[PDB]
DNA sequence: ATTTTGACGCT
DNA sequence: AGCGTCAAA
C-alpha cells in the first residue's frame, strides 16, 4: 500500500533512428528518398549482406541479414547503396558520423547515454520538472503532441491510423491532473512534448526521423519506441502495464530475447511476462538467480531501476573481418597482412578520437576464430597499447597469438582463422 | 557465407 | 584476465 513503490519517480525516453544507415544514404543521394532502398556490404558473394532497409523494402519482405539477391527476389526495384570498403573491409565512418550529429543534438536537451550507433536513452526528469515550473499549472494542447501515441487508448464506449492517435491522445490529455505537478503521468506527458521538441531538432539539424518512447525507465521506454515505428512516439504510462504485459511475448523485452528468457519460458511454463506477477521474488530468484530474480520480479510489474548512464562516447573502439568458408586464413603472410590492415584503421580511428575526445586507449585486445569453432570468438588476448601506430599495434596482435598456431610447418596457419579483431579498451585522460 | 560492431556479467 | 550473453546497423 503506502510503502509500496511504483517506479514512478523519472522520466525516461529513447531515441531510435529510423532504418539509420538507410536514411544516411538517402541523404546523401535524393534518387533514393521514398524508395524501396536497403544498404549491403560486400557485393560479389550474392550481391551482398543487407544490414539496413527502408520501410518501403521492409513492405515487399525484405529484411536485415537477407542476401541481395535473394531480397532482389522479393523486390526487383530495390535500390542498393554499397557500404564503403577501405583497406579490403567495410567501413562504417559515415555512419558513426552521422550518429555522432544526431547524438550532439539530443545533448543539448539532457543527459544521454548511448546505446548503440543509433539510439540513445535520455534523463528527462529534471528538464520536466523546469517545464514544469515554467508551464504555471497551464494545460497541456494536443497541438504540442502531433506524433504521440497513448499506449492503450483509446479505450471504452474513426478507422483511420491517425484517429486513432488522436482519440487515445484526447482520452488522455482530458484525463490528466495538471494542478498536481507530482502526478507521474503529468511528468509523463512533459517528457513526451520535450521528446517532441528533441525529435524535430533532430529532423531539422540532420533530415533524419527517429521514432521514441516515454516512461519510466529504460526497458519500458525501449519497448514503448518499438510500438509505432517509424516517426512517431510513444507514452508507456505505468497503468498501462498491466494490460501492455498480459500479450507481450517474454522475448520482446529488452535482455530476455535470449537464452534467460528461453528459460524463464521453460522453467515456468509462460508465455507473457504478466504472467511472471505470479511468483514470488524468492522464486524468481531460485530460478534465475538474485539478480535476476529481483529483475524479473520488478519488471514484470513495470518497475526497473538502472539508470541512464551519463556516456555519449563509445567505451571501446573496434575492428573485425570475417574470413568464411574457404577463403580462412592460412598462411602466416594472410594473418600479418590481414592484422596490418585492421591496424592500420584502428590507428586512424584512434587518432581521430584522441583529437576529439581527449582521451587515449591503453589496452589492444585481439580475438581469433579459429574454424570448427561454433563459438563467435576461439581466442582472446590482451596487450598493452602504448603508441598509435599501426605496424606496431600489427606486430604485438601477432606476438600475442602466434602461439596459437598448431602448424609444424614454418609458413603455414592451422587450424586457418576465420575471423580476426583487434579493439582499443581502457581508455584514459589525456 | 550475415558482417561489423558495442556493453556488460561471470568466475 | 578470459569467456559468454545480448543487442545494434
Ligand atoms: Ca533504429
Ligand atoms: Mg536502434
Amino acid at each position: 500500500g503506502p510503502h509500496m513503490a511504483t517506479g514512478q519517480d523519472r522520466v525516461v525516453a529513447l531515441v531510435d533512428m529510423d532504418c539509420f544507415f538507410v536514411q544516411v544514404e538517402q541523404r546523401q543521394n535524393p534518387h533514393l528518398r521514398n524508395k524501396p532502398c536497403a544498404v549491403v556490404q560486400y557485393k560479389s558473394w550474392k550481391g551482398g549482406g543487407i544490414i539496413a532497409v527502408s520501410y518501403e523494402a521492409r513492405a515487399f519482405g525484405v529484411t536485415r541479414s537477407m542476401w541481395a539477391d535473394d531480397a532482389k527476389k522479393l523486390c526487383p526495384d530495390l535500390l542498393l547503396a554499397q557500404v564503403r570498403e577501405s583497406r579490403g573491409k567495410a567501413n562504417l565512418t559515415k555512419y558513426r558520423e552521422a550518429s555522432v550529429e544526431v547524438m550532439e543534438i539530443m545533448s543539448r536537451f539532457a543527459v544521454i547515454e548511448r546505446a548503440s550507433i543509433d539510439e540513445a536513452y535520455v534523463d528527462l526528469t529534471s528538464a520536466v520538472q523546469e517545464r514544469l515550473q515554467k508551464l504555471q499549472g497551464q494545460p497541456i494542447s494536443a497541438d504540442l503532441l502531433p506524433s504521440t501515441y497513448i499506449e492503450g487508448l483509446p479505450q471504452g464506449p474513426t478507422v483511420q491510423k491517425e484517429g486513432m492517435r488522436k482519440q487515445g491522445l484526447f482520452q488522455w490529455l482530458d484525463s490528466l491532473q495538471i494542478d498536481n505537478l507530482t502526478s507521474p503521468d503529468l511528468q509523463l506527458t512533459v517528457g513526451a512534448v520535450i521528446v517532441e521538441e528533441m525529435r524535430a531538432a533532430i529532423e531539422r539539424e540532420t533530415g533524419f526521423q527517429c521514432s521514441a518512447g516515454i516512461s519510466h525507465n529504460k526497458v519500458l521506454a525501449k519497448l514503448a519506441c518499438g510500438l509505432n515505428k517509424p516517426n512517431r512516439q510513444t507514452l508507456v504510462s505505468h497503468g498501462s502495464v498491466p494490460q501492455l504485459f498480459s500479450q507481450m511475448p517474454i522475448r520482446k523485452i529488452r535482455s530476455l530475447g535470449g537464452k534467460l528468457g528461453a528459460s524463464v519460458i521453460e522453467i515456468l511454463g509462460i508465455e507473457y511476462m504478466g504472467e511472471l506477477t505470479q511468483f514470488t521474488e524468492s522464486q524468481l530468484q531460485s530460478h534465475f538467480g538474485e539478480k535476476n530474480g529481483s529483475w524479473l520480479y520488478a519488471m514484470c510489474r513495470g518497475i526497473e531501476h538502472d539508470p541512464v548512464k551519463p556516456r555519449q562516447l563509445p567505451k571501446t573502439i573496434g575492428c573485425s573481418k570475417n574470413f568464411p568458408g574457404k577463403t580462412a586464413l592460412a598462411t602466416r603472410e594472410q594473418v600479418q597482412w590481414w592484422l596490418l590492415q585492421l591496424a592500420q584503421e584502428l590507428e586512424e580511428r584512434l587518432t581521430k578520437d584522441r583529437n576529439d575526445n581527449d582521451r587515449v586507449a591503453t589496452q589492444l585486445v585481439v580475438s581469433i576464430r579459429v574454424q570448427g569453432d561454433k563459438r563467435l570468438s576461439s581466442l582472446r588476448r590482451c596487450c598493452a597499447l602504448t603508441r598509435y601506430d599501426a605496424h606496431k599495434m600489427s606486430h604485438d596482435a601477432f606476438t600475442v597469438i602466434k602461439n596459437c598456431n598448431t602448424s609444424g610447418i614454418q609458413t603455414e596457419w592451422s587450424p586457418p582463422l576465420t575471423m580476426l579483431f583487434l579493439c582499443a579498451t581502457k581508455f584514459s585522460a589525456s
